[PDB]
């Protein structure tokens, strides 16, 4: 079906047999979407192997796909690799099976349940200072992904189950393209690996959590789920997605934020002045305190514009439909390039620069909510959106109250992204930390 | 999932790993269903490899599966082998795709369109006498599947497209378990054969018909289809099912009928007296003439009771449902053993005997329409039901008007069925033919 986009009148790169357009991923995932958006315009198509993928940039077509016709056509994402038992994961699940998981897990991410976890995750904000006060008084560059990754991992274990550890102080068992590139080009190898108990995840784990959730089902995220019903294998499958999310997401974004604050001291100083103004004399941050700091929100929102760790938003077309005046055949994965839309002169002035004033209450009104979608949109959006921003800002407040950040001789200026498809820096961010 | 029927409280034979219960098919398809119906009762389950199959015998549960909840749950049959392009076949098609094919092909099998083909198929009733008058005046046993197979094949070509041939007189190009046993046990090999252009059918054919239907689409079943729209590959796919049906079905049933008439001369004499009474002095048969002969219908209906060439009626359970007080999980193929229901003392007296008076207008009322389903039931039933009985009876009238049938020294008495799963005799039926 390599002539589908050419028989529909949709431009795009010429695909190769079997391979399709995956050879154009040598520059990276984001560079491929920006080049295709530059030479093809608002709509183009390419092939991930034999699978056709359609990209859209029009805000009305994106609104129709993600918000309007979500339950009817664009309900699921594309199926990937051997999932093993993980089929029941809310993000892997499809159709009405997901609608039950989305509903049974929606109360866990409410405006009231989030405030319950504020006194818990604020404790690790004090622990992060202790590990910082040790790596700052030692007076030498510090790798941010380790300290932030430890904070995020301890926040996960306490808010998911309630296990209080110090992932940085006890580094003995803190839990935690080849095989799969051939999987995308050869989708007919997925069922064979499923019948052989082979999973993309290291399947020998999971059974740890499958048996770790035993003393808890006899006497946070977990307590607010079993009480009602969810299965035992489902309950472990959902907790694996909650760990994979809150770890790599919170760790990578915080490292991206501290890079911009260290490379723009005018933004870090203005942010530290607002934090000290709302919280005088290193006051503890509360739920209502975080929702008040607007410049802190402007810094978080602008960094997510530059580095949306999702990169892409994918939806599977369930039936032959016609949205906003164009036909889409059944089986085509409709992709929304979030990275390419965030760095486009059509909607952003100086898209390569870091200007937090783009999200000021005066300028936040002239921003299309479907061009800037770091958490997706519609029913299939990020269920842990409000939980993520609260955990990151609570860490940002406690960190900036005691320390400042300056670049180092090893700091990569400018910063280069990873060559893979994790949206992490090429080299781990290292900065100089000084105590106030 | 070899413990599904044991965790639901459903009896059945103990399955083996990978194989399941296919090793119990050494006796045959029909003998396996009759033994399971004898020792397990009204409901049992077995495994065709890793696929669970549930068998039902209750008339209300069969009515619910085939008639009531057909469009909602029991819409499709099980998927079989690499279909290639034949996916679009009305019998292979599934869900709304079939509902369009069933509707676009329904007018071709109406009470009015059938009468148009009566003067056409009555012509080959005269040709069958000529081939009979040759093989009867030669005074020697005649193989019935060859002469009837020639009649059925010429009736197909004339009513489908309009090509008048004599498949018995011109035997030079009259058109027309290993590979697949491993396919049932290993369903994960189907997609690999699809991507290699490999089909269960000899794929090098079809393209003949794909190009044979070229002079007709520029200037019967075919004319009543294109006029409206159906695709070109669909149009050839539907004609292949129409040929496979009207050939093996008409040929095998007619051979089964003439075996019973030759082994029960009291039935053949009574049938010949009714044919000569309705049609005096070898009169030509019409559409209204066939619908009048009731004993001819009693002979055809009783033979279809003994030899229902379908054997099984299969439906795929689309969702978790509960019919008549029992739960059926999603993905289970619900099978209706038509052969076992036809030879059951619960509904039939002397089920091994051939008694045409079971379908008399006095006795036809006390017969459950869901125990006797030679053409299925509901929306997914045989679309060529009324077309089949008209073609067979029109041949039965013209044959019995000129010749009688007696057994031979090679005639297998009693008759043994084939060891495979085609419901044909083990040895081809041969009888002695005499001219009246
Ligand atoms: C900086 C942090 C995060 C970002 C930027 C982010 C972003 C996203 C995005 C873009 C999507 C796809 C939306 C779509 O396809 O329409 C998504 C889905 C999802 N996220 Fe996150 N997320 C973050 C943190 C989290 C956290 C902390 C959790 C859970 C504790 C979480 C759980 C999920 C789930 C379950 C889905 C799939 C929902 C579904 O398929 O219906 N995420 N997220
Ligand atoms: C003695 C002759 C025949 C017998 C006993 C017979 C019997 C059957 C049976 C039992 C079914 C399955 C019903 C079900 O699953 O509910 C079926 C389906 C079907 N038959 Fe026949 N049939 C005969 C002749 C024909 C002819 C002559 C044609 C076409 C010209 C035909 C076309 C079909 C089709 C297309 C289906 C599938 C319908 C669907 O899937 O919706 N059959 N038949």
């Amino acid at each position: 079906s390599h002539g589908l986009f050419k028989k529909l009148g949709i431009p795009g790169p010429t695909p190769l047999p079997f391979l399709g357009n995956i050879l154009s991923y040598h520059k990276g995932f984001c560079m491929f979407d920006m080049e295709c958006h530059k030479k093809y315009g608002k709509v183009w198509g390419f092939y991930d192997g034999q699978q056709p993928v359609l990209a859209i940039t029009d805000p009305d077509m994106i609104k129709t796909v993600l918000v309007k016709e979500c339950y009817s056509v664009f309900t699921n994402r594309r199926p990937f690799g051997p999932v093993g038992f993980m089929k029941s994961a809310i993000s892997i699940a499809e159709d009405e099976e997901w609608k039950r998981l989305r509903s049974l897990l929606s109360p866990t991410f409410t405006s009231g349940k989030l405030k319950e976890m504020v006194p818990i995750i604020a404790q690790y904000g004090d622990v992060l200072v202790r590990n910082l006060r040790r790596e700052a008084e030692t007076g030498k560059p510090v790798t941010l992904k380790d300290v932030f990754g430890a904070y995020s991992m301890d926040v996960i274990t306490s808010t998911s189950f309630g296990v209080n550890i110090d992932s940085l102080n006890n580094p003995q068992d803190p839990f935690v393209d080849p095989f799969f590139l051939s999987i995308t080009v050869f989708p007919f190898l997925i069922p064979i690996l499923e019948v052989l108990n082979i999973c993309v995840f290291p399947r020998e784990v999971t059974n740890f959590l499958r048996k770790s959730v035993k003393r808890m089902k006899e006497s946070d995220f977990l307590q607010l789920m079993i009480d009602s019903a969810l299965s035992d294998l489902e309950l472990v499958a959902q907790s694996i997605i909650f760990i994979f999310a809150g770890y790599e997401t919170t760790s990578s974004v915080l490292s991206f934020i501290m890079y911009e604050l260290a490379t723009h001291p005018d933004v870090q100083q203005k942010l530290q002045e607002e934090i000290d103004a709302v919280l005088p004399n290193k006051a503890p941050p509360t739920y209502d305190t975080v929702l008040q700091m607007e410049y802190l929100d402007m810094v978080v929102n602008e960094t997510l514009r530059l580095f949306p760790i999702a990169m892409r938003l994918e939806r599977v077309c369930k039936k032959d439909v016609e949205i906003n005046g164009m036909f889409i055949p059944k089986g085509v994965v409709v992709m929304i390039p979030s990275y390419a839309l965030h760095r486009d002169p059509k909607y952003w002035t100086e898209p390569e620069k870091f200007l937090p004033e783009r999200f000021s209450k005066k300028n936040k009104d002239n921003i299309d909510p479907y061009i800037y979608t770091p958490f997706g949109s519609g029913p299939r959006n990020c269920i842990g959106m409000r939980f993520a921003l609260m955990n990151m800002k609570l860490a940002l407040i406690r960190v900036l109250q005691n320390f400042s950040f300056k670049p180092c001789k090893e700091t990569q200026i400018p910063l280069k992204l990873s060559l893979g498809g994790l949206l992490q820096p090429e080299k781990p961010v290292v900065l100089k930390v000084e105590s106030r």
